[PDB]
């Protein structure tokens, strides 16, 4: 029983992490095979971050301006190529810790873990969610640029994100490990807002259907709603609409349960229009939202 | 920026996690040079487990009934005894992949990351409290016993922590690597309640001064108290009293801030008195006492 916000077993990855430097630059870079992948700003100079011309600032970059170390040991460098907003390093050593693994684009909503690290190296993990915002709450400093995110399944590394911005109100940008941002950030040092940081209403759900599960109990009301009714309500609260494949995916926590997802999306109605009353559930005093339904299965049945 | 509730980089401690099996029961041990740590409740039948003779069971135990496996590969144990509440199982192969490490006894108050484990295979990592009750509020599942709490000194893994039992509250108590019970508790079936579980006041002071880092300074008021005047409020809140030590280890937060460790406390009694008001600080909407001073110096500088 306890219920924890828990990240992947970090260590896959830990042997994947090297330190990028180019000119005075350092960040993270992540090798896997015979390849590197790290943010190209390793090319910029903070001057450049203004307004940088990647396609031309790479022209002055040749395969020895860029320092590949892993742990003591330095990597030579056979080729450099740009792939959006990330730079390929082609190493002439294949990385003998490579895990399995795939390259994938999440949604938002999904969760994942980050390895935070600075000079290549780990300085810890925790598990994040993909807000619909495409921003991510992270806890990132300078030099943290190139750690990733990742997911596992048995042993299988889905790389999901690697780090490239702090917004001016402090929350995360960055990209797939194809470079490509989440959402409309741009790696330069501008006016980028965030949109509205909306709830992930079936992350709640999973989260009320775990609490349960763990003998937390209060929120189960009377009441049941309709998918159209209780959308009325997310909508005044900030919540994402619940789709007929949300209540799909929370099928077997309600097997489990034994309670109706609409009866449970009835009880986070009445949660959300009276508050908490100076409860908590599973040790929160607000509505988690970066638990989905497969977090809530795997986490209540001890998958590894 | 940011602030987030991180686990240590488990690499070091996966490389050395196994599943131990005697008769039916299986868990995880720790393999660390040419010795298994496991509980000793791992020779128990469920029955067993309502007054266990452990002496006496051992007795009916030889090397060969202790089945220790890593990854697919079998260990041969060439000798066992029994410290306190683990076995000590003597393989005939040093672990390659024993981190520099020690064995460590920690203080109520203090964190460290949970690597849970089922079948000796890692599923998760968390960070923890050892609780003023010591206990732990930790996630963990049948299997997953012998599961360890861990620190990381540079390269230096601290083991501080073996899981035992849940309580019937469904909190979590266990030994140092040593064998010895954080707390009353012991390895039985038995009626074992918590003590109170108070605040760790010093914990929530750091968690106050990341958020006023981070730029969460709502809470920042005009006042200032003692540490005698804080204390009769801290007791009625059911917060643990706050020392000198407690103020001198806040000390380079506050040297970093510039608030005086008493106007934080001054901050914390008003919280205490008022509440938060439907206010949130760092994402949270209950006071924080899981992040050390320590935790707060380390994450909010970078340290690898
Ligand atoms: C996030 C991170 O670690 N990071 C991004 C900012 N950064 C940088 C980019 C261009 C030029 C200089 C610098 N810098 O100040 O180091 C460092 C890496
Ligand atoms: C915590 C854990 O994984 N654990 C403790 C309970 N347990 C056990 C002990 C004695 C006899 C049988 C069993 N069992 O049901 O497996 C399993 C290991």
């Amino acid at each position: 029983s306890g219920f924890r916000k828990m990240a992947f077993p970090s260590g896959k990855v830990e042997g994947c992490m090297v330190q990028v430097t180019c000119g005075t630059t350092t960040l993270n870079g992540l090798w896997l095979d015979d390849v590197v992948y790290c943010p190209r700003h390793v090319i910029c100079t903070s001057e450049d971050m203004l307004n940088p011309n990647y396609e031309d600032l790479l022209i002055r970059k040749s395969n020895h301006n860029f320092l590949v170390q892993a742990g003591n040991v330095q990597l030579r460098v056979i080729g450099h190529s740009m792939q959006n907003c990330v730079l390929k390093l082609k190493v002439d050593t294949a990385n003998p810790k490579t895990p399995k693994y795939k390259f994938v684009r999440i949604q938002p909503g999904q969760t994942f873990s980050v390895l935070a690290c600075y000079n290549g190296s780990p300085s810890g993990v925790y598990q994040c969610a993909m807000r619909p915002n495409f921003t991510i709450k992270g806890s990132f400093l300078n030099g943290s640029c190139g750690s990733v995110g990742f997911n596992i399944d048995y042993d299988c590394v889905s790389f999901c994100y690697m780090h490239h911005m702090e917004l001016p109100t402090g929350v995360h940008a960055g990209t797939d490990l194809e470079g490509n941002f989440y959402g409309p950030f741009v790696d330069r040092q501008t006016a980028q807002a965030a949109g509205t940081d909306t709830t992930i209403t079936v992350n709640v759900l999973a989260w009320l259907y775990a609490a349960v599960i763990n003998g937390d109990r209060w929120f189960l009301n009377r009441f049941t709603t309709t998918l159209n009714d209780f959308n009325l309500v997310a909508m005044k609260y900030n919540y994402e609409p619940l789709t007929q494949d949300h209540v799909d995916i929370l099928g077997p926590l309600s097997a489990q349960t034994g309670i109706a997802v609409l009866d449970m999306c009835a009880s986070l109605k009445e949660l959300l229009q009276n508050g908490m009353n100076g409860r908590t559930i599973l040790g929160s005093a607000l509505l988690e939202d970066e638990f989905t339904p497969f977090d809530v299965v795997r986490q209540c049945s001890g998958v590894t």
